């Protein structure tokens, strides 16, 4: 696994080998600091030359608790044999996904988990970035319970495609073209709090139709106008009815043994409207989480222009060299 | 390693990439040379996607100047499902490293440039767009059979990513007209180009310099007819705003040209997508009597739409949609 990166730099572990390429542990010889280096060849493959672009521009501007840090990117010589892409960011021993999939955990966990991405995600949003891809693997832990947020390939800046799952996509995302808010982003926490509770996944459709199904299976199939009052699709609004008609299920009757609080949020969170959907600034007040809450701690962050993604703004064609001099360009300055 | 039925004798390997490996082998039985291509998409959805239409696009057609595929290996589980092995007809070099690496006859430039423009005319007649044609995407074998692939970026007629616009047309690059079968004849004025100068004719840096270049030698268009085509008022506000150079004479930059080709040249390489000329045209056209033949031409049949539903659908899609796309392809 070569790594022409600095001399300073002795790597020690490799921590996992992606569709993006390798990442390993290294070290700092100078401080003696361990850090996290991503070996990233992309070039070949444009739809991941989009993707780290995107997470590299939004890791650098943010330098928020809950966000994952770029420490820096090494950089190329020749814009002539410019071929991969080195990242020294810093080391996250695992992920939530890793940690439901092996301990229980106390309310408290919880309730600290979901604060501390509910805390990035007002950050992201106050910045007008939406993730648009939240699941348990991106966030990020440390060893002493630090939750960290990453993986901004899908991210866009507001005002086909591919997912790895529509697992904690929102219905209204998969119905409709509302594929750019906010709340969407709240609903994949739903989500993840469902999974801290029930320590699986709450809606693992295995296919389109199956997502839905399983969707309303719990939060109710919208009927009336009023719950499709955010539905303007007239083919959405058939598709559902083309769906059975159940009623919201007792989540709280359900699992007793759990926080009736937490319940409360969650079902803020589940909702298919997206205009009555808890907004994470909100969530951040929920009574469930009082004891992590204080909104002199919650940055609302910095507006990002359009701009930032200009690429998402045009039709024009980008070709090979185009994205290599988009990520060249990002890192000499 | 290639998994694939013993009935096979791996010769040797001829090329990797992102895709994955692809290579020579013996069919046993008739012993028949193969290529044998080992794609393994299913952590890479742009490339499953692009798969997905190159294996349609080439089961389907049975024209000379269209790669044929024989057979595609039955994965035997889903579950299991990681790997593609496509059993296509053997090429030994394409156009662009021929160009690349010699000088052809005016001979030889009317005989590629024939078959080519025969294909997209099948292509075309089918209602099918391959929006990608370089010197790089024409295979030749042997007895200089032309043959065109990689339809990944096709289309059926009633954004995206390229390696490079250097055969891209100037009113898809300005416009949203990205899907006219006039892209493929400006596609192959620039292959036509490149036979006889050897070279790209324009091998722009970057969006406003391709246009700059492609301008400085077709002249900018200024009138009104000249941006009869051009809708958008934001794209006529465009070229108008860039340097305004008139056409310049291609016979006096194709010399030692054939005057024959420099007047097909010019038909193709045009602004106006309406004058631009057409597949038959060109088959028809003079420097192209020589090999024209209005009987061994298929003129195709119209395909529907559907072949390609799923660029109809703006959901999003998913690893197992894409291993499920190419899986029932494969069995249906």
């Amino acid at each position: 696994i070569v790594y022409n990166i600095s001399s300073d730099f002795q790597l020690k572990s490799l921590l996992g080998e992606g569709a993006y390429g390798v990442v390993c542990s290294a070290t700092h010889k100078p401080t003696g600091e361990i850090v996290a280096i991503k070996k990233i060849e992309p070039f070949d493959k444009p739809l991941f030359a989009l993707r780290t672009l995107r997470e590299i521009k939004i890791l650098k501007h943010f330098k928020h608790e809950n966000i994952i840090t770029i420490f820096n990117i090494q950089r190329p010589d020749s814009f002539e044999n410019f071929n991969e892409v080195y990242i020294i960011q810093e080391l996250m021993q695992t992920d939530l996904h890793r940690v439901i999939s092996t301990q229980m955990l106390s309310d408290d966990h919880i309730q600290y988990f979901i604060y501390q991405t509910l805390r990035a995600v007002k950050v992201l949003h106050g910045s007008n970035v939406i993730h648009r891809d939240l699941k348990p693997s991106n966030l990020l832990i440390n060893s002493n319970c630090d939750l960290k947020v990453c993986d901004f390939g899908l991210a866009r800046i507001i005002d086909v495609e591919f997912v790895a799952t529509r697992w904690y996509r929102a219905p209204e995302v998969m119905l409709t073209s509302a594929k750019y808010s906010r709340a969407m982003d709240v609903w994949s926490c739903g989500c993840i709090l469902a999974e801290l509770f029930l320590r699986r996944p709450i809606f693992p459709g295995r296919d389109y139709r199956h997502q839905l199904l399983l969707i309303f299976g719990i939060i109710g199939t919208p009927h009336s106008d009023n719950d499709l009052r955010c539905i303007e699709s007239p083919r959405a609004r058939e598709y559902i009815k083309s769906l059975p008609m159940y009623p919201a299920a007792p989540l709280e009757k359900m699992f007793p043994r759990v926080n009736p609080k937490g319940i409360d949020l969650l079902q803020r969170m589940l909702v298919f409207d997206p205009a009555k959907r808890i907004t994470a600034k909100e969530a951040l007040e929920h009574p469930y989480l009082q004891t992590y809450h204080d909104p002199n701690d919650e940055p609302e962050g910095e507006p990002i222009p359009p701009s930032f993604f200009e690429f998402d703004h045009y039709k024009e064609a980008l070709t090979t060299k185009d994205l290599k001099k988009l990520i060249w360009n990002e890192i000499f300055s």
